[PDB]
This record gives C-alpha cells, structure tokens and sequence, in this order.
C-alpha cells in the first residue's frame, strides 16, 4: 500500500494538474462566499433585509460547498492548499447591478467545475466525475434560481415598491420559482 | 448601618451630581414614551394601522425603560423626583419626518445614557456603569431598527403603495432587518 | 438627521480609527476561521476524527463572530470593508504543536478585541465597549478551553493511546473541563 | 422486438467484450465478500470483537453489491455467469497488515469498475455508466473509510491497549472520520 501526498493510503494517485485545478476551484467556491457575504452588507446598508437574510445564507452555503471539496481531496489522500483569498467587490449602484453580479458570481462558479470536469475526463478519473456529477446538477438549480431572482428584480424596473415586495419574497423563503 | 436619602438603608452613597443626572433621564425616557404616543396618534389618524400599533408598543415599552430607572434608584436607596413631562411634537408634514423624529429621539435617549455613564465613570460609581451597560446595549439595537424602519420609509419616496407595504409589514411584527 | 458612512441615518459618528480597528479586527476573526479550517483538514489526514469535527466546528463559529463584527458597523451606519484574506499556516509536526498555535491563535484573536476596547475608551465610545463586552466573556471561556485541550494533549506526551482517547472525548462533544 | 441472450426482451445489445467484463466484475465482489469473512474470522481468533463485528458486516455488504450487478444484467436480459470463487487469503502476522489488505482490495474493486466503466464509455454504453457511478460515489466513501480505519491503526504503532480502544470504537458503530 502507497502513501499519498497527504500521507494516508492512497487508492488511486492523481494527476498534478487535476490536484492543482481543484484547489483553484475551492479558492473560487472561497471567493464567492465572501462576495455573498459583501452582497449581503449592502443589502442590509439599504434596509433590503429580504436580501440581505437570502445572501446571509448563500454566503454560508457556498462555504459548505468549498469545505466539502477539501473533504474530496482528504478522501483521495491528496494535500489541501488553502490559498490567500482575494477581497469581494464591495459596491454596487442598484440591487439589479448587484443580480447581475450574483447570477455571473454562479455561472462562473460552474464553469470552473466544468473546467475541472474536463481535466478528470482527460485523466480519466472517475472518482472525480462521479464526485463533480451532483456538484453541476446543484448548479443548475442555482443559475435557475439566480435567473429567477434577477429576473424578477429586472422586471420590477427599479420600482422601489416592486423592490419592497420582493425583498418580503426573501424574508419569507420564497426564492425560486418552485 | 446608615441610611439613604430616600430612608433605605445605604450600600453605597451616590453623588448629588450622578442623582440628578439620572433623574433627569428618567425624565427623558419619559418623554420619548409620550412623544411615541404621540406618533402613534399621527398614524392612526392616516390610517396607517401598521405604524400605529408599532408605536403605541414602543410608547408603552419606553415607559417600562423609565419605570426601570426609578427601581434602581430605590435599590441605591436614592430619592426619586418625577418630573414635570413637557407636551410632545404632534405634526409632522409626512411618514418619512416622522420617522426622523422618532429616529432622532432613540439616539437622543441614548445620548442621555451616555451622558449618565459618563458621571458615573468620574465618579467611579461601577453598579451605575454596570446597570446601564444592558441598557446602552438595548439602544444599539433599537437605533438599528428605526435606522431600519426609517431608510425603509425613505426608500418609498413618498409611495402610497410602497407605505402600505411597509404599513402592513409593521403590522405583523416585521420591524427589524431580523 | 445625518447620514452615515454606509448611508443610513447615523446615530453617532465613530472615529475613523476605531473604524479601522473594528475592520482589521474583522479580518482577525475571518483568518482565525480559515486556520481552524487548516487546522481541521490536518487532524483529517491523520485520522483524528474527534479533533476533525472540533475544528471544523470552531472554523464556522469563527465566522460567526467575524459577522456578529459586520452587523455592529452596520448597526452604527458604517462602512465594511472586507479584506485579502491571508492564507493559514496548514503545517505542523504533532498535535501538540498544532493545539500550541490554536490557543496562540484564540489568545491573539482576544489581544485584538482589547485593542480595539481600549481605542474605544478613548474615544468614550460606550456603545462599542459594551458591544464587546459579551465577545470578551466569550473569549474568556474559549481561552479556558483550549487550554484545556492543549493541557490534557500535552499531558498525553505524544503517546498514540492517549491521543486517541481524548480523539474520541473531541468526537463526543468533551471539550471543556465542564 | 428482439430477445436477449438470458431470453427477456432486449432494449439493447451489449458488446459480449462489456457482459465479459461485468460477469468478471462480479466475481471480484464475491472475491471481495468471502475476504472480508477470513478477515473477520481472523479479528475473532484474536478476541478483536469490534474488528470482526466490523467485517462480519463488511463481507454481507459485499455480497450485496455483487447482487446488485446479477440484477442489472438481468434488467439488459444479458446472461449471468456466475464463477468458480478461490480461496481467500486467511493469514495475516498483525492487525496493521490485515486493514492494508483490506484497503487494497476496497481499492482493486474500484480499480475493476473503472475498468468496466472505460469500456462502457468505449461503447458508448449509457445505461451502464450511469448504472455504474451511483458506484464508484460509493467506492469513493468505502475508500476514504477504509484509509480512515487502517490509519487509525497504523498510528495505534502495534501497542494492545490503544487497538482495544479501536476495536471498542468498531463495536460501537464508529467506522468512519464522520
Ligand atoms: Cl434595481
Ligand atoms: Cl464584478
Ligand atoms: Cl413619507
Ligand atoms: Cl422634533
Ligand atoms: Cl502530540
Ligand atoms: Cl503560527
Ligand atoms: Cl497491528
Ligand atoms: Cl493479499
Ligand atoms: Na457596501
Ligand atoms: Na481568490
Ligand atoms: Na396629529
Ligand atoms: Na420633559
Ligand atoms: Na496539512
Ligand atoms: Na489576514
Ligand atoms: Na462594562
Ligand atoms: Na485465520
Ligand atoms: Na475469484
């Protein structure tokens, strides 16, 4: 039985390129859940505490996510690096900017793991794959969920009453289209 | 053993200056009280159901805070004195003015306190500090929420239909960012 | 009524370096989550599931607190300003020497706080002392605590046995003298 | 519509290269499941309850899986072919090399479904890469199990008293980092 870089046994070796990629991912998963939490500040320094409650949590979720990645890479008895983590964008000129942000925020967060998807096709790592497989299917469901509340702060046309509306949808768990 | 001024046994005697000073914001914990009394008439008289029933609470919660102070000067065996209370303000042009005021008058109180704990740290006067420190903890979070509940007014930019969102949100409790 | 800086109603202006203290002491906070985290994973590739889910726990706690931060300024109308977040020490020769850095670290975090106090008093900010006050006592009960766990870590002398007994106290939810 | 090789109606034909490899596959977790039976008849002989409680369970979880592939050719109406099983391995000098047997073979069955995956991929074989990662997810899990439980007693460094504690934990249910 081999040791793997971490120094538990080793069931597979993976490629260094594949490593390397997963750790970028979990910096990206890192990085927006402090942009959520940034996202969440300004929605609270306007009073959108709908807004505000629903970033709250997505901050907290994405961090999940990023944690349960090193959980993958403990499993494949591959080492962890956990990397200097950049400032969030802090300013926005209207919630619609900020949807904007958030809904790019989670597609960009997808297409790196199809970035990573690829690299594991190419080295033939199943176990990665597999692994990545329920990650994109959760992903659709946020860039559906992301469109929905863009859309629907996009249709509001800066109307601070639909605005007001709205944000009470938040508060209450209304946030897809269900 | 000797005895206070108000005939209680003494624990610890209180300096005429830090006396004063507290009974004086009795006073003015009292005034809020009134002049919340006063705001929640306004609404009442608009109709503004929601608004009203948030501040006949808030009067007959200032009022409480008031009774509070008058407890502790018993417990420090000091007299109280009930003061003449002043006719509060009674018109305001709109929701949003109003709600300046009421703005205003939470962090005034808090500025009262603030002046209290002031004295008391000259005078090294610790159950005093001690006493007011939940207090001065309390008016953190009620100048977050009517910071809250006033740029909530604001951002309807004078809106009926906005303030009627925000009416019956009052209404059911939803007061805070939460 | 002013504004604050973040742009709601402003209750009392802060000196821009307790601003800048309350912001870095943030940041503090948000890298002693993220070494906890390291922490966590390091326990992980060596099978010590009790220490494992301890500091995955004191990670997300960790947060907490950093966010408890963000509210306050919020609450006094100030700005964020979430900063580069350093990466975390993610190496260490034995448990021992791990514990050795965390209670270092839980120690520097409450060196930080009584910094950001003391510029307070000086500037006779009452509401931010008494806004710590809570942070403080809790920190009290975390620096007790790990010095309890680094105590009874180096009281096992690196024996595997021991270690693995108080592993399985850590899995249980012992982790305090109680 | 056609008629399989077992005789059910045929959805669609299997590349005889695909059925030889699954039929193979099958016999590797029969292999696996009388293996994990000789390693609990060994953790019995030495009075290792919680070890062999452990494989005991390990070997009818096994057996299990290797059903669960009968039944899917069974759904493609392909033939199964059970095989002749050897002998398992029944001698081990320690505990330590009995958990890197255990892990090598955990890791050679993941190695034997990669296989069967890359030539379901080969052609283009839908059903049975789908049917096969609900698999390999669990495989992932078994794996970082199996590292977990042979860390553990790698670290016990041979010594009586700390492998009764692990084999205590066993006993009880505590088989993974959790
Ligand atoms: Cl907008
Ligand atoms: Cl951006
Ligand atoms: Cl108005
Ligand atoms: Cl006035
Ligand atoms: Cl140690
Ligand atoms: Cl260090
Ligand atoms: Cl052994
Ligand atoms: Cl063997
Ligand atoms: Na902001
Ligand atoms: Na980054
Ligand atoms: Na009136
Ligand atoms: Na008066
Ligand atoms: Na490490
Ligand atoms: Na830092
Ligand atoms: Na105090
Ligand atoms: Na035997
Ligand atoms: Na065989």
């Amino acid at each position: 039985v081999a040791q793997g870089p971490n120094g538990r046994a080793l069931a597979e070796s993976m490629n260094p390129d594949l490593l390397s990629a997963i750790q970028q991912h979990i910096s990206i998963e890192r990085y927006a859940s402090v942009t959520y939490l940034a996202m969440s500040i300004w929605c609270a320094e306007r009073e959108l505490a709908g807004f505000y409650q629903f970033f709250d949590g997505e901050a907290k979720d994405e961090q999940s996510h990023a944690v349960h990645f090193t959980q993958y890479l403990i499993a494949r008895s591959q080492s962890n690096d956990l990397q200097t983590l950049d400032a969030p964008r802090q300013n926005w000129d209207s919630l619609a900017s900020l949807m904007a942000t958030a809904f790019q925020m989670e597609a960009d967060t997808t297409s790196s793991i199809q970035s990573v998807y690829a690299l594991a096709e190419r080295n033939s790592d199943t176990r990665t794959t597999v692994f990545l497989d329920p990650l994109i299917a959760a992903q659709i469901q946020s860039e559906d969920q992301f469109a929905y509340l863009l859309g629907r702060v996009k249709f509001a046309n800066g109307d601070p009453t639909a605005l007001l509306v709205i944000d009470n949808e938040l508060r209450a768990g209304q946030t897809q289209r269900g």
